[PDB]
């Protein structure tokens, strides 16, 4: 092998507490334009999301504000609350080895431009060589392209790159797809269907899986 891919949201790290801190206030606000109750606000908000799923819209927050014309923009609430992005311990000690083995190392994600944001919040941005966003190319995992964009731009062939994310849809059927080797990392024992090439609880499990040879 010679890159490691990675998915951003549950892999590296997870925007669940930032969340958790805004949906009230997307409730409230809702709430005041719309003239309904804030659990009626909350009902629709979320209907909208799932309406939405498995599609190109369903990836960025900016598209399900800007739907209800609600006067939040998701970089604002990022760069306001960054303490409410959390990095997996895994994930450090994981990048550091694999940037000091000699790995090329990638980021292919389904969300938006703001994605390498988090990434800069985080102080994740500078382990990778490459960051590919669905605005980069303008699409989505499991789509080719995305996959494929950033192979190109690290220099390397589809056999010679890893991909590792948690979603068994966008992650593993698209790396699959176009000849990489599929890890998929399953944090909440969930089910895993018999697909990934290697299933992982935590990053730290990679180390087995690659072997310490430099590359
Ligand atoms: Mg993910």
């Amino acid at each position: 092998m010679k890159a490691v891919l990675f998915d951003i949201d549950g892999t590296i790290l997870t925007e669940e507490p930032l969340i958790m801190l805004f949906l009230p206030q997307v409730y409230d606000k809702l709430s005041r334009k719309l003239g309904i109750s804030k659990d009626e606000a909350r009902e629709r908000f979320l209907s909208e999301i799932l309406g939405r799923r498995d599609s190109y819209d369903w990836h960025d927050w900016n598209f399900f504000f800007k739907l209800f014309d609600l006067d939040l923009k998701y970089e604002e609430l990022l760069e306001r609350y960054p303490h409410k992005l959390q990095v997996y311990p895994d994930t450090i000690p994981t990048l550091e080895w694999l940037r000091d083995t000699g790995y090329k190392l990638g980021i292919v994600t389904s969300g938006p431009k703001y994605q390498r944001l988090k990434l800069k919040l985080t102080g994740l941005l500078d382990y990778f060589d490459v960051v590919i966003t669905r605005d980069d190319v303008n699409a989505i995992k499991p789509e080719p392209k995305i996959f494929l964009y950033t192979i190109e731009r690290l220099g390397v062939e589809p056999g010679e790159a890893v991909m590792v994310g948690d979603s068994l849809s966008q992650d593993v059927y698209g790396a699959k797809s176009v000849g990489m080797t599929a890890v998929w990392i399953n944090r909440n024992g969930d089910r895993g269907y018999n697909m990934a090439d290697y299933e992982i609880r935590t990053l730290y499990e990679l180390r087995k899986i690659l072997g310490g040879e430099r590359v």
